């Protein structure tokens, strides 16, 4: 709809009377003026808003009776206007003509015809008038006509350039919001409820990701409400303009003042939340009201004395100091307060606190007679131009100070006062102490710097000056010793065959430095020096192992010598050699990139460009201290948020990009990268966020943990995405590396036993129902079936393998005592062996050993079990009706548990010893010692776990003695009723790793050679049921951990058997790099 509102800006210097002018025509006095409704903002006072947060007409007003001096005073205003809205209309009105002779009128008339109306650099003043007085005038009648017609003309001009007129149509929903924001009654008008207000007005502009940002954008430009977009009080805090302006302006007037006393007053004036108060102070900085000095003080630039304090400097002879001048036509408004804010952090030691003094127009730092610094404004007669003077003592520390000062000045101007980049830079020098200084432009000194000569007096050769004394910042004399270029080491040709690449900065060549391969950036005639120094500022102070460091810089040919990667870009590797890209290598690359991001984010630097092209590899050797680095720190791969082209980049944009990198690493084919070849789908795909399952879609081997990390990372909402610090913490995990698969079982399925086929599937029992039900899991497809095969509940399964006969059978022992034997090659071949006198408690198998609940052990001949109703070879009575057999272990002598005794068998099945273990109660606790044995692990000692024990007993089988106890509670006691500490199962690996499962979702990794805790693996599931060691169909060894996850959920987790080693190796890797980070940062 045809929006008919436009802002009116009234500006001028203090004393003009322009407020009354407005009243006759009809911080800041804001009010509507229906004529066309103008939103009039009367900047009667010094409301920095015109620079601190800069469809409007600029009415400039000045007092004619003051004259031409005032006209010149308006140049900074005109500059600022052009600098933010060069296309905007400007009407210049002089006033108080009734007390100003026409001499002044025509003097000022000629003044503006000579210096403003036809002068570039000013925003082409559209018209002008002279007014007798604010009482009314024919001139004002004409002015009213001028303003109306010209504002119409302006919008016509916008249509010619922008494409919008004074009835330009804007989405009506935005118009509605304006009205909704108008209707707001809040005591402390800081708004967050806006989300609700959207919901109050039905739900308009529902594209929160696009329309909402546009509405907000409009609302600031239209002068309705204020976002403050890195402040905390920014996005969710829309504040009424009247309060922003009023309160901050008043507090200024309510010069060093302690923060706390300001807080005291403020708390009485307006009871802001202390959180808001911290932001309040940050806003005072942002809006140039007050600058932070120490953490307890504010400078308050405005109102500082403007009578440069008497300063006596040490050093007097010309050669003792260095002087630099900046010639300007006028200082921009706010130039000084911004400059001061930057200069306050200067320090010659950053590679005692200084006696600081403030002039408003200058800063004096003292430090020491050895090194001090004075920056301030000075003006000479017959030279209308104003200008800066910088003075430092001529020595290395003085140089360092100078470098920091001029870098801040140039950066200030590039960001805030472009257009000037005027700024005639002069250096002062003399050929003899006691004489006057001579001026020279730095450009000419640069011409001489290229020669490398001494400055020579053209009339007298005897008089020369080393350039460094005049301009030690043209020659890079302020570099750290560590990066000064040694010209006897650097070896390069600048020949075509060494060209590695180029850019707007010049070119890059391959070279040698101190015997190493390096890259040399050359600033080959591209506004050099300034670009060079900008790069030097960024490169220094960033010293992380994952970044490309600077290996010395040198002004003689203007070079940056940097580390050259030996294996090249990740991109190439992804499309060059998947064999190098092992699972181990991939993980390490992810860590190194994550560190770089964490570091740069803590350094307040947004990378904005992660991709395989920017990742460099320095060795493909998986176990190296440093493998990947991020290039050039300081396309179709964009976050969907920033892809809109209407928001601001931040760490969350980088995180999103990182997630995509990880996705690209996961699928080593670079399949989404291949998608780039069809960019119309590729860029949109990323925008949609609808990425395909990396496993299913590309045929990529499963990698859980990472898979969910990517999903967690790539969220639509920036506020829901993980921080880069968190991303790293997640990547920092042995579990991440070694977890390979996780299969959930169907809801309410309880498996009490497992048999993996050593040849890729698992036979599962089922204790959920009370019926003999046998299930089956296909690891190749995660397929699952199940059928009832017996009456009573299946207790134990065993695999009979007869490779000689080319067949195999599953033996199912159950509660009834029967043995159901089923051919694995033929489901129809089912038969039952001689029924046992009691239930089957365990199976082992060659002989099929059947341990029953009455302590009886049946031994069946290897092949005999094929026949239905077959009897065992022999039967032993080991225990009794109350002492069931529960474990037959063997690692050709058998060992096992019967009640509280440990038995052992010969190859003739004879008892070789009955070890009563109950006697261990002299140690530990009798209710733990006196309990049925659950499992026996046979190594160089026996490891016994008993039912409901928290302690594992270690026995010396050679002497039958207790040799130690393992307290599981203790280990988890160190870890900060899920902590039952009950031992569930024991598994043993011959590399000394001992795997102990427990009641809660924890797995302890112990070191058999020292009996020490390697690591606690936890938050696995609700409870661990069984653990198996099994070789997969790809010959990999893994742990099969079956657990409960009560909603009776249960699941199978597959771990890479080398977990114990990965835990230790990863830890080492990280610590080494941690030390290197400190090494680098400390050198500086």
């Amino acid at each position: 709809v045809p929006y008919n509102r436009m802002k009116l800006m009234i500006v001028g210097n203090t004393g003009s009377g322009k407020t009354t002018l407005l009243q006759q025509l009809m911080g800041i006095d804001v009010k509507d003026w229906p004529i066309l409704v103008l939103n009039v903002w009367d900047f009667a006072g010094r409301e920095e808003f015109y620079s601190t947060h800069p469809r409007a007409l600029y009415l400039a007003v000045y007092d004619l009776s003051k004259g031409q001096a005032e006209v010149d005073a308006m140049k900074p205003w005109l500059f600022n206007i052009k600098a933010r809205a060069s296309s905007s209309p400007v009407i210049l009105v002089g006033t108080h003509l009734d007390v100003s002779d026409e001499k002044q009128r025509k003097a000022c008339m000629s003044k503006i015809t000579k210096e403003l109306l036809n002068k570039r650099g000013f925003p082409a003043i559209r018209d002008y008038h002279f007014v007798n007085a604010t009482e009314e005038s024919d001139a004002l009648a004409k002015l009213r006509k001028t303003i109306i017609n010209e504002s119409l003309n302006f919008k016509i001009r916008d249509q010619l350039v922008v494409g919008q007129l004074i009835p330009d149509c804007y989405v009506e929903l935005e118009k509605i919001i304006l009205s909704e924001r108008k209707n707001v009654p809040i005591e402390f008008p800081v708004i967050d409820r806006k989300r609700l207000l959207q919901l109050v007005r039905e739900n308009q502009l529902q594209l929160d990701e696009n329309e909402l940002p546009h509405a907000v954008h409009f609302l600031n430009e239209s002068g309705v409400l204020l976002h403050f977009q890195a402040l905390q009080l920014s996005d969710l805090y829309f504040v009424e303009p009247k309060w922003l302006c009023k309160i901050m302006a008043q507090i200024l007037t309510v010069g060093i003042i302690s923060r706390r006393d300001v807080e005291k007053f403020l708390s009485k004036k307006r009871k802001f939340p202390k959180n808001y108060m911290s932001q309040y102070f940050k806003l005072l900085e942002k809006f140039q009201i007050a600058l932070p000095i120490g953490e307890e003080y504010l400078l308050v630039p405005s109102s500082l004395s403007d009578h440069r304090p008497v300063i006596e400097l040490p050093h007097c002879e010309n050669s003792e100091i260095i002087i630099r001048l900046y010639e300007m036509p006028y200082f921009p408004m706010g130039f000084w307060s911004r400059l001061i804010n930057r200069l306050l952090e200067i320090s010659p030691y950053m590679l005692l606190r200084p006696n600081r003094m403030y002039w408003r127009q200058g800063i004096y730092l003292n430090w020491s007679p050895e090194a001090y610094c004075l920056v301030g404004s000075e003006v000479l007669d017959n030279h209308p131009e104003s200008f800066l003077k910088i003075t430092v003592p001529s020595c290395r520390k003085g140089c360092i100070l100078l470098g920091q000062v001029v870098d801040h000045i140039d950066s200030l101007m590039e960001e805030w006062f472009p257009g000037l980049l005027l700024l005639k830079k002069w250096a002062l020098y003399s050929f003899n102490d006691g004489e006057e200084h001579q001026k020279i432009l730095l450009d000419d000194l640069m011409k001489k710097a290229e020669e490398g000569d001494l400055l020579v007096n053209p009339d007298q050769p005897r008089l020369t000056i080393p350039i460094s004394q005049i301009a030690p910042d043209l020659i890079l004399a302020d570099l750290p010793r560590n990066i000064m270029l040694n010209n006897d080491e650097l070896e390069f040709e600048q020949a075509p065959e060494f060209l590695l690449g180029d850019g707007s900065f010049g070119s890059v060549y391959r070279a040698a430095y101190e015997g190493e391969e390096v890259a040399v950036k050359i600033f080959n005639k591209h506004t050099s020096l300034r670009l060079l120094r900008q790069e030097l500022v960024v490169l220094c102070h960033l010293h992380h192992p994952s970044l490309i460091s600077l290996l010395a810089a040198g002004i003689r040919p203007r070079m940056l010598v940097m580390e050259l990667a030996s294996k090249g870009s990740l991109d190439r590797l992804l499309q060059q050699d998947k064999a190098s890209l092992t699972r181990t290598l991939q993980h390490r690359i992810a860590l190194h990139v994550a560190d770089g991001l964490r570091y740069l984010h803590s350094a307040m630097i947004i990378y904005r460009d992660l991709k395989p092209h920017n990742v460099l590899l320095f060795t493909l050797y998986p176990n190296a201290a440093i493998i990947a680095k991020i290039a050039d720190y300081g396309p179709g791969f964009r976050a969907p948020e920033v892809a809109r082209g209407n928001v601001i980049y931040n760490q969350q944009a980088d995180v999103y990009s990182f997630g995509l990198l990880l996705y690209d690493i996961l699928t080593t084919g670079g399949r989404i990268v291949e998608g780039l070849k069809f960019p119309n789908e590729f860029d949109e795909l990323e925008i949609q966020g609808k990425l395909p399952d990396p496993v299913k879609e590309y045929g990529c081997a499963p990698w859980p943990m990472v898979e969910k990390l990517i999903k967690q990372c790539l969220k639509e909402n920036p506020q829901e995405r993980p921080t880069s610090a968190q991303v790293f913490d997640i990547l920092n995990s042995a579990e991440l590396v070694c977890l390979t698969r996780r299969i959930l079982l169907p809801k309410n399925v309880i498996v009490e036993c497992m048999v993996a086929t050593h040849h890729a599937s698992i036979w599962l029992g089922c204790g959920h129902t009370d019926r003999g039900q046998l299930s089956f899991l296909d690891l190749n497809t995660e397929g699952y079936t199940s059928e009832e095969v017996a009456d009573s509940r299946i207790l134990c399964l065993a695999l009979v393998h007869l490779p000689v006969e080319k067949e195999s059978w599953i033996v199912s022992g159950t509660q009834s005592g029967t043995l159901l034997v089923i051919n694995t090659e033929d489901g129809k071949k089912r038969h039952t062996l001689e029924k046992m006198t009691d239930s089957v408690t365990c199976l082992y198998c060659n002989f099929l050993l059947v341990g029953t609940a009455d302590g009886k052990l049946a031994i069946f001949e290897d092949k005999t079990v094929k026949l239905k109703g077959a009897a065992p070879l022999k039967i032993l009575n080991i225990g009794n009706v109350s002492t069931p057999l529960m474990c037959l272990s063997e690692s050709n002598v058998m060992w096992g548990g019967c009640g509280t005794k440990i038995f052992s068998f010969s190859n003739d099945f004879t008892i070789q010893k009955l070890i009563e273990t109950r006697t261990s109660q002299l140690f530990s606790y009798a209710a733990f010692s006196d309990s049925n044995i659950i499992t026996v692990v046979v190594d160089t000692a026996l490891y016994i776990a008993k039912q409901n024990s928290p302690v594992v007993e270690v026995w010396d089988k050679k002497t039958e003695k207790l040799c130690g106890l393992i307290d599981c509670v203790h280990f988890l006691r160190e870890v900060m009723m899920s902590y039952s500490g009950r031992v569930k199962t024991l598994c043993l690996q011959k590399n000394t790793a001992l795997w102990i499962g427990t009641g809660g979702g924890h797995i302890l990794l112990l070191d058999l050679s020292t009996r020490r805790l390697i690591r606690v693996i936890y938050n696995f599931c609700n409870s661990v049921r069984v653990m198996m060691t099994a070789q997969l169909g790809s010959l990999k060894n893994v742990m099969l951990v079956l657990g409960y996850n009560r909603e009776i959920q249960s699941c199978l987790t597959v771990w890479d058997i080398n977990l114990p080693h990965e835990v230790q190796n990863l830890e080492k890797h990280i610590e080494v790099r941690k030390e290197l980070a400190e090494k680098m940062r400390r050198t500086s």
